[PDB]
């Protein structure tokens, strides 16, 4: 089928760069203008392994330990991107909770899940090691990748990987 449509949800704690990472991929630039997000949606077109896709990305509002996991992000979502900031132990802690809830909500369905450690560029502020987040991604039997919302190639690698990870379960 010349084109396929997939809906991806980008979840995580606030300020980690869910939007930055999303816009970088979608528009190609890096915005510094920190705007708390309500919910944005961009429809990006990208091809993976010859197959072109129609990606409907849902850049969600940041949540935390005690926040209801939106039931709509529980249905009709083909892939999930759970991003944390390697410069924040709190984001790391929180993503484990969001992941927990997410799994409960969705019940038992083979939905691709990948873990992203954002802000690899800010070397002087990293507190989470690569090997650590990596280990988490393995415990979830999920994909892992680190990234910078200022390093397009890596942002693109993120959205490519999830689809790779998805067409694998289908
Ligand atoms: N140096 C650097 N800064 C980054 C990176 N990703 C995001 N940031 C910065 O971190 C801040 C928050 O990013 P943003 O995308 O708004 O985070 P968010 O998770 O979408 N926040 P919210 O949940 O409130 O909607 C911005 O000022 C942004 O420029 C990165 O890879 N490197
Ligand atoms: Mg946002």
């Amino acid at each position: 089928p010349q084109s396929k449509s997939r809906k991806i949800a980008i979840l995580g704690y606030r300020s980690v760069g869910k939007s930055s990472l999303t816009i970088q991929f979608v528009e190609g630039q890096f915005v510094d203008s920190y705007d708390p997000t309500i919910e944005n949606t961009f429809t990006k077109l990208i091809t993976v392994n010859g197959q072109e896709y129609h990606l409907q990305l849902v850049d969600t509002a940041g949540q935390d330990e005690y926040s209801i996991f939106p039931q709509t992000y529980s249905i009709d979502i083909n892939g999930y991107i759970l991003v944390y900031s390697v410069t924040s132990i709190k984001s790391f802690e929180v993503i484990k909770v969001i992941h927990g809830k997410l799994l409960d909500m969705v019940g038992k369905v083979q939905i691709p899940i990948m873990l992203v450690g954002n802000k690899k560029d800010l070397h002087m502020e990293r507190v989470i090691s690569y090997e650590e987040g990596k280990a988490l991604a393995e415990s979830w039997n999920a994909a892992f990748l680190e990234s910078s919302a200022k390093e397009n190639q890596t942002a693109v690698d993120v959205f490519r990987r999830i689809i790779l990870e998805a067409e694998k379960l289908e």
